[PDB]
Parts: structure tokens; C-alpha cells; sequence
């Protein structure tokens, strides 16, 4: 008879343990390049000295020898560089093949099949198919990362920190990746398939998958809808009637299976921390490393000028006359790999930003764009350098311009406010690890002054004011500032301040005014004087954002002086929303909940919604209408969850009503067993 396969065992779990790739949900193959699996391959009968066993692996619609998305190799005693089998040992008709792939072959799904050679013909029979990913272990692989704390973090951890707020107040928001929960590592896999590249040229595409940098820009374009039908809609209105508010979102996971769910139409809405946590999810999934970055004060320059405008009118009113912008803070990505295009001293941290703020060749697509190369001021490099290195230090000129007369004027230039506390998740721990010192040299330094016109080369006063909050700021609540001045002139002058208050979206998008008053005064050389702003609830509460946010603005101008903009954004706080563990938590075993809320508000809250989740206690989103809380009432929801995999778990919920979008909750259990 003539030599077949009876059975093909491909030992999954030994190898998945081995690939570090059991954590993944799904029950197919999953291993990472460059790395050897051994299977067991029952034959009909025993292995000829005339006989031979040709393997056949493939991946994408046009698998190509030549392009390395199609390999064929012999079962040979030794080894061969690349795609090649080895028969370890042989039993009965059984034998111990040991199989391994190049580093550098292309991620993805592939199929397996055998070409066997026996009495005087050939024959060939589909094996199986596995998933193949980037390899963060192995040392020559383009994504290798040597520190196993590191690679854990940037990895294998599921849950995350991202840093919001502004650089008066740094907070943060709880987020789920989700990259090892059900169907995550195959919708992502499907975006390669997915992508404006593969539809241009699927062959070129799957065999460009070998290379992080290909791959990682290729995410940075398709997780947001943008040009190609990507997963995510952007929305910084402040209005997201038709979709959830982008503040709403706990993880990844609800977003990627919707975007598939919905026959991949866009999902709404989403704002960079949204697109950062998705895109974070891709690169861990396929196995980039990657990290969260949140800027703060992050600037967009459009005429790749390294200076971006921020305009004011006489009345101390913010406007929006700029292409340019200024926002309380961006978020963004990081992947590790070495950059073979840019030279052996770009390698490392590479930043990738599926925001869809400008487009590159095109399309709204951004990075890789070597971190290392951007602090040296090295813009010529791809990619989008001028833009990122305008996001971490552009000069920000403020102007002054009256409508009424079409003119405009200078008022001042900062080179320092822009690119600060740039942070991100402490490895291993929910620290905030600042990152500042690795975007550029320090500010005030001559170094930062001399790599700004490096990279800009390439590309080519009587009164003091400062606005002062008064106790604590929350939604519900009265909101007390002090603007202080003060005329360090020898003379006595007179000065007319007008000021304005205006409800924003974090990224600089005036909502509306709902507050605004005016005040002359004269002060002496040295007087002090403080003017008290008190905006009550009922004026902001009517045009307030998810974003708790408020620009105070004041404009104090001095008889032949220039003016003098003192400016502060403040952010008011949630009422606290509480998660509590009813019992110790262990694995399988049901673990009781509670979700606690009180409305401080002399007015009910209706439309009351809660969303739990978290990668290793609930599958997916818990969501639970929860009834009409009344004036200075308390909300007492319980529920359950099952814990499935052990360790430090994080639990996340969402509560919304009318008169509070999005109010966040977190808590970090511990699952034992
Ligand atoms: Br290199
Ligand atoms: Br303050
Ligand atoms: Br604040
Ligand atoms: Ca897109
Ligand atoms: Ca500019
Ligand atoms: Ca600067
Ligand atoms: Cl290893
Ligand atoms: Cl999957
Ligand atoms: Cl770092
Ligand atoms: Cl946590």
C-alpha cells in the first residue's frame, strides 16, 4: 500500500504553553514565527528509505514561494534555515516531527499540507491550519524584547491604565484590552484582510506582514473609519446622539466585535484614548509590544510650522479661528520593534496614532516614527515625524484678534507649555511612569532650544494675572475661581478685565458660554487685587460636556498696553461612583457585586444604565437598566460574576443617566486559585 496520514495529533496545548499563546480563548493553533511546535503524525504504515514527506505551508490569497507567504520543506534529520521538519524520533507508524518557521515569515493565518512521496507516485493531503504571530521572545525577531517584566506588561497584560485629565490635574480612566478574550485575535487578524493595502494589492500585503512597521501602520490606519471603512468614528462634538458617548467605553472588546457585528460598519463614537486602547489591543494580540502614551497639552500643527495659534478676542472670549489647535491631552501608541529602514540607533519604542487628526500620503494614518528619533530632532525620518514632533514641542503663539476690525495681533509665544507630563502605565503596577524625558530634552534647556531649530531647519507688560480655584470642583456643584492680579509697574494704572467662561471638549472644541463679566479697576505699583468668578449649576449644567470641562478666560488690558490673557481650564469631577466585592474571589467559583451611587443633585436622575466588564471575571459587557434615583438618594445594584483565569483581575463599569454621562468606576480583584 502506499504511505499516508492516519492522524495528525498537533499537540496544542504543549506548544501554545511553549509559544506563550495560552492565554489566548480561542481552541485553533496559535504560535508564534521563529519558533519550533512538534506534532505527532500517525502514518498507515512505516517510513521508507525511498520515500519522502514534503510539507506544505501557506498563508493568504496569493501564497508565493518567493514572497515568503508559501513555504515547502522537506522531513529531514537535521535542520534547515527557515521553514523546515524534523523527524525527532520514530515509533510504530507514528512519527515526532519538530517544525520550524523563520523569524522573519509573515504573521497570520496559515494552512498545512503534506506532499508524500511513495511507490513511484505522489500524493498530497490538507494537515490542518495554525495561527503564526510576531515572537517578543525570540531574540531575532524584528519585535524582541529581552526583560520578562517588560514583555509581560507590554504583552501579556490585558487590562490597563490610561492617564486623562490636564496638566493642572492628571487623572486616569480604567481600560479593557481584552486581546485574549473570544473572537479579539481573529477580528484583528481579519483587519490586515481588511485594510486599503491588501485591497490593493492583496499579494504585496500578506507578504508585507513579516514586518512590524508594515503591520503597525497598516492598524494605525484601519482602527480608525475613517478612508477605509475602519472600526472606529470620531465625534468631538460634544453631541454623539446616534452612537455612545466616546467617554462610555470600558475596553476594546465591545468595540472590535460590533465593528465585525455590524458587517464592519463604523462603530460611534470614539476619541484618541479610544483609538489607543483598540490599537493597543491589535499590537498585543498579534504581538507587538505596545504601551498607552497620553501627552498633555498636545498641539496639532497643520502648516508644518513647529508653532501652532491659539486665538482670544478683547472680550476674553476663546475662539476657534485656527486650523491649528491645543488639546488638554492626546493619546496615543508606542510599539517596540528595530527599525531596519531608519539604522540600528532608531530601534526601540516606535510611536503609532490611529487618532485621525492628519493625513500621511493621503489617508489618516500615522507612525512608525522612532521616539529616540524624535527627541534628536531628526524630522526627516519616516514616519509623520514633523507632525509628532510638533504634538511634543511646537512653540504655541497666542493672538489677539477683533472681529470688528479684521485685525489681529501677537500677544505672546510659549516654548515650554507644550509637551508635558507625557505618561504612561508603570510596568507592573498602576503607577505613572513619565516618559517626558524620552521625548525630548528638558525645557528651559539650551538642548531643546537647539534640536527645535534643528528640526525647523529641516522643515525649511504692567499687570500679572493667574486664575485660582476655590475648593473643589464637581458636577452638581457651584464652580469658585480668583483671578489675581497684581501691578508690578511704578505706576498706578487702570485696567479693564473682561472675562468668559466656556464649556469645552477636551481637545480645545468650544461648546458654549455660561458665564461671562467685566470689571475696571486701579491698582498701584504693587497693589494686589483679586476678583472673585462664581458660576452656579444651573448655568453650566445646561451646556456641560462628558468632559467636565471649562475654559476661564481673562482678558485685562491697560490703557497703551499690550494685553495680558490669563487663561485656566478647569476640570469638574463626577460624583463618585463605588464597586464593591461581596465575598473572597477565586477562580469558577461565583463572586457577588454591588455597584453603589449617590445623587447629590436637588433633581432625579433617569435613564439610569450600568456597563461591568473585565478580561477574566465577566465574558464581554454586563449592561443593567437601573431604575430612577431620586434627590439624595443612593443606588444599591448588585450582581454577579465568574471569575476564569486567576491573578490580579480588573473590574470596570460605566454609569449613565441624564443628568451624568459616563461617570467611571474601577476595582482591582484578586482571583485565587
Ligand atoms: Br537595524
Ligand atoms: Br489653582
Ligand atoms: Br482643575
Ligand atoms: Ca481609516
Ligand atoms: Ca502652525
Ligand atoms: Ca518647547
Ligand atoms: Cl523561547
Ligand atoms: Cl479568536
Ligand atoms: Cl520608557
Ligand atoms: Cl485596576
Amino acid at each position: 500500500a502506499a504511505l499516508g496520514v492516519q492522524s495528525i495529533n498537533w499537540q496544542t496545548a504543549f506548544n501554545r504553553q511553549a509559544h506563550h499563546t495560552d492565554k489566548f480563548s480561542s481552541q485553533e493553533l496559535i504560535l508564534r514565527r521563529g519558533q519550533n511546535f512538534q506534532v505527532l503524525m500517525i502514518m498507515n504504515k512505516g517510513l521508507g528509505s525511498n520515500e519522502r514527506l514534503e510539507f506544505i505551508v501557506s498563508t493568504g490569497p496569493y501564497p508565493s514561494e518567493s514572497a515568503m507567504t508559501k513555504a515547502v520543506f522537506p522531513l529531514s534529520n537535521g535542520s534547515s534555515g527557515g521553514w523546515s521538519a524534523v523527524l525527532q524520533a520514530s515509533n510504530g507508524n507514528t512519527l515526532t516531527i519538530s517544525i520550524s518557521s523563520p523569524a522573519s515569515a509573515p504573521i497570520g493565518r496559515y494552512t498545512m499540507a503534506l506532499q508524500i512521496f511513495s511507490q513511484g507516485g505522489i500524493s498530497s493531503v490538507k494537515l490542518g491550519t495554525f495561527i503564526l504571530l510576531f515572537n517578543p521572545w525570540l531574540n531575532v525577531d524584528s519585535v524582541f524584547m529581552g526583560n520578562h517584566a517588560e514583555r509581560e506588561e507590554y504583552v501579556q497584560e490585558d487590562a490597563g491604565i490610561i492617564f486623562v485629565g490636564s496638566t493642572n490635574r492628571i487623572g486616569m480612566i480604567g481600560w479593557n484590552f481584552g486581546q485574549f478574550e473570544e473572537d479579539i485575535l481573529s477580528i484583528c487578524l481579519s483587519i490586515l484582510d481588511r485594510s486599503l493595502n491588501f485591497r490593493r494589492d492583496a499579494a504585496t500585503d500578506v507578504a508585507s506582514r513579516n514586518d512590524p512597521k508594515y503591520v503597525g501602520r497598516v492598524l494605525s490606519a484601519m482602527i480608525n473609519s475613517n478612508d477605509d471603512n475602519g472600526v472606529l468614528a470620531g465625534n468631538w462634538s460634544g453631541t454623539y446622539t446616534g452612537g455612545r458617548d466616546p467617554r462610555s467605553w470600558d475596553g476594546s472588546v465591545e468595540i472590535l466585535k460590533n465593528w465585525k457585528k455590524s458587517g464592519l460598519s463604523p462603530v460611534r463614537y470614539g476619541q484618541c484614548w479610544v483609538f489607543a486602547g483598540t490599537l493597543n489591543t491589535a499590537l498585543r494580540s498579534l504581538g507587538i509590544p505596545s504601551r498607552v502614551i497620553t501627552n498633555f497639552n498636545s498641539a496639532h500643527d497643520t502648516d508644518r510650522n513647529l508653532s501652532v495659534d491659539v486665538y482670544y478676542d478683547p472680550m476674553g472670549n476663546p475662539l476657534d479661528k485656527g486650523s491649528d489647535s491645543v488639546w488638554n491631552f492626546h493619546v496615543w501608541n508606542e510599539g517596540w520593534f528595530v527599525r531596519s529602514d531608519l539604522g540600528p540607533s532608531y530601534g526601540g519604542w516606535q510611536v503609532l496614532d490611529a487618532t485621525p487628526q492628519e493625513r500621511s500620503q493621503g489617508v489618516f494614518q500615522c507612525g512608525p516614527a522612532s521616539v529616540i528619533g524624535v527627541r534628536e530632532g531628526d524630522v526627516q525620518l519616516n514616519f509623520d515625524m514633523p507632525f509628532i514632533f510638533a504634538e511634543v514641542n511646537a512653540d504655541r503663539i497666542t493672538w489677539l484678534y477683533d472681529n470688528t476690525t479684521g485685525k489681529q495681533w501677537k500677544n505672546s509665544v510659549n516654548s515650554h507649555t507644550i509637551g508635558r507630563y507625557i505618561s504612561t502605565k508603570a510596568v507592573g503596577s498602576n503607577a505613572r511612569m513619565d516618559v517626558t524625558d524620552k521625548y525630548k530634552y528638558p525645557e528651559g534647556s539650551d538642548q531643546e532650544r537647539q534640536v527645535f531649530q534643528k528640526a525647523l531647519g529641516k522643515l525649511k507688560p504692567s499687570i500679572i494675572g493667574k486664575l485660582k480655584v476655590a475648593g473643589m470642583l464637581a458636577v452638581g456643584k457651584e464652580v469658585n475661581l480668583v483671578l489675581l492680579l497684581k501691578n508690578l509697574s511704578r505706576d498706578t494704572k487702570t485696567v479693564t478685565v473682561n472675562m468668559t467662561a466656556w464649556t469645552i471638549i477636551y481637545n480645545g472644541t468650544l461648546v458654549h458660554e455660561v458665564w461671562k463679566d467685566s470689571a475696571t479697576m486701579s491698582l498701584d505699583p504693587e497693589e494686589e487685587a483679586e476678583h472673585p468668578i462664581k458660576i452656579s449649576y444651573a448655568q453650566y449644567e445646561r451646556y456641560l460636556k462628558s468632559d467636565n470641562m471649562i475654559r476661564i478666560t481673562a482678558v485685562c488690558k491697560v490703557p497703551d498696553e499690550s494685553e495680558v490673557v490669563v487663561e485656566r481650564d478647569i476640570i469638574l469631577d463626577n460624583p463618585t461612583l463605588t464597586l464593591e466585592v461581596l465575598n473572597e474571589a477565586r477562580v469558577r467559583k461565583p463572586v457577588n457585586v454591588q455597584m453603589l451611587f449617590s445623587n447629590p443633585l436637588d433633581e432625579p436622575v433617569r435613564d439610569c444604565v450600568l456597563m461591568v466588564e473585565g478580561s477574566g471575571l465577566l465574558l464581554g459587557n454586563l449592561k443593567i437598566d437601573v431604575p430612577t434615583l431620586g434627590p439624595k438618594e443612593r443606588s444599591r445594584v448588585r450582581f454577579d460574576i465568574l471569575p476564569s483565569r486567576s491573578g490580579t483581575k480588573q473590574l470596570l463599569a460605566d454609569f449613565s443617566c441624564n443628568k451624568f454621562p459616563a461617570i467611571k468606576a474601577m476595582l482591582s480583584i484578586d482571583v485565587a486559585e
